[PDB]
């Protein structure tokens, strides 16, 4: 939908189940470039929210449009005031969906792989494989090329 | 004063308490694009003086001439021997006064919010709002954006 | 060897005793930039190896090519069923040596300056030194500047 980088995003909380516990992906994707921020949480308010958001926009660049769901986490005072203070447009109107499943394959992935590392170093791994390994064809250029 | 990123910096050791403790702000801006580093140090000894200044340099780039105030960090040999050896003239001769307010705002802010979260994620939060989240008008751009 | 930056890499794990311990440093530098990154590691195997080459993908770009030595790490079936999954040409045919004897030589400094800081720090310490403060005459250029 995006026309450019940091035109618009889309934003969703899911939840991935790791050693008996169910953590919180707050996942940040770019409509136009597909770069990925990806961070793992114990809770879901807006303390963790606004913090998930914050990396991603460290990672990427500041947004102008963002579209999530009707989740508790996108719902909260705290969060739509801290994007009508910055100057982010927020809609509550899939690619995060695609994006959840494919970084959920590669975190079961490097698991697997390596199943006496922490959950940090797998996020690390996924995240670093989707946004700069993996060659979006046909252009060659991989999601953080396109980006930035 | 600048003319270009990285032309002239400006940097400032200053005290922040929290929980009853004093940490050492070591403060890093650019004159020209207001981009800044921040690092949390228990101490204000040369190694830490160094420690933020590389941290600085791995942030914004290697800058050409620094100036700070007499503080006993920026006389000690080893940070004067430092400058020397990988060519930063540095004098002893305000911007890092009003981002040092601006930092401790940001730092007091999300400390307040988010009460039971370290003082680590306080000063990301605060640097990645500050750099990257603020827009500096009338250029509509961010400090980062100016920067890079 | 490279014509541009991320075209030929040179990778290595050398041996870098401290404090009574053997670590095993990852490192890769590009042939065209000599731009580096290092990765501190308990062990070398498949895991390890792997999540040291994401981290240099991460800092510098996916590369084209890159060259190793015969050892262990880089004869895996899982390194070299990796290389061929994400297109990269993998041969195991001097750059990383003196890369290396840099990066020790910095190491053991900051160490010696600061010997009661972590490891983690002085390398930190020791690639930012040797990428983006490091001028490259005659070009007048570091490391980190020819590469990006
Ligand atoms: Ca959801
Ligand atoms: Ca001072
Ligand atoms: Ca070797």
């Amino acid at each position: 939908r995006g026309l450019l980088p940091n035109h618009i995003w889309q934003g969703d909380v899911t939840h991935y189940k790791y050693k008996k516990y169910k953590y919180c992906l707050h996942v940040w994707v770019d409509t136009f470039s597909g770069a990925v921020s990806v961070s793992c949480k114990k809770k879901e308010t807006s303390c963790e929210t606004i913090s998930a958001f914050l990396q991603a926009i460290s990672l990427l660049g500041k947004p102008l449009h963002i579209n999530t769901d009707n989740g508790p986490a996108f719902l909260s005072q705290e969060f739509q005031e801290f994007c009508t203070s910055y100057h982010i447009k927020h809609s509550t109107h899939g690619l995060v969906e695609r994006t959840n499943g494919i970084i959920k394959n590669l975190l079961n992935k490097y698991l697997l792989d390596c199943p006496n590392l922490p959950l940090d170093n797998a996020i690390n791994k996924a995240l670093w494989t989707l946004n700069q390994l993996n060659v979006m064809n046909p252009s060659g250029k991989t999601r953080w090329q396109i980006h930035h």
